């Protein structure tokens, strides 16, 4: 037994930023059988939407405000219950509980972690 159940990404072109998905299944070496945390199931290779955290409890990242022009707040409390999820957004002085789609993260804050935890198992 091991990650079949995780926490995701989801990039589909490397544009600069991801969004989150959830898992169902390992698929093959480098891919999962996801389902988006808003409900779009696919099975994918992994570069894409792949097992992450997702990322860093120290993490100043990007809050859900305009296309281009996002403002950033801190990762450090999350969890994912049966059918609820909740990441703590340190942001403005307060913490922001949001399921993970509030939140966005970009590739370099990606790439960090890429090596280490997630953003990338294959080539």
């Amino acid at each position: 037994n091991s990650f079949v159940g995780l926490r995701v990404v989801a990039k589909w072109s490397s544009n600069g930023y991801f969004y989150s998905g959830k898992i169902t299944r390992d698929v093959g070496a480098g891919k999962y059988k996801l389902l988006f945390d808003d409900g779009y199931e696919c099975d994918v290779l992994g570069k894409d939407i792949l097992l992450c955290d997702p990322i860093p409890l120290d993490t100043e990242v990007t809050a859900l405000s305009e296309d281009e022009y996002f403002s950033a707040g801190v990762v450090k409390g999350h969890r994912k219950e049966s059918g609820e999820l909740y990441y703590s957004i340190e942001k403005e002085g307060q913490r922001k509980w949001y399921k993970r789609m509030a939140v966005i993260l970009s590739l370099e804050q990606g790439n960090r972690l890429r090596e280490q935890y997630g953003l990338g198992p294959y080539e």
